[PDB]
């Protein structure tokens, strides 16, 4: 699940308003921190050490949908369905 979660964390990030920073880069530091055992409030810390230019409550949302999808991909949603959803809101 570590390529699609990358890709659905892209694409959260792509709909920020105002979000600056290379997304490829942020999902893949994103997927590291959570697929190594990081908490919610670990990773949402660690982006806010690296990332200035993002709020802390944009981030909490952000590592909360990542967490989610990592959670439905497991139980067998489909990365399609999660990638409409996010594009969605």
């Amino acid at each position: 699940y570590t390529e699609n979660l990358k890709v659905i964390v892209a694409e959260k990030l792509a709909g920020i308003p105002n979000f600056n920073e290379d997304i490829k880069y942020v999902a893949e530091y994103i997927v590291l921190l959570i697929v190594n055992g990081g908490t919610v409030e670990s990773v949402v810390d660690e982006l806010a050490s690296l990332f200035d230019s993002v709020s802390r409550d944009t981030l909490a949302n952000v590592v909360q949908t990542a967490f989610f999808a990592l959670e439905a991909l497991q139980q067998g949603e489909s990365a399609e369905n999660i990638v409409s959803k996010i594009r969605m809101m």
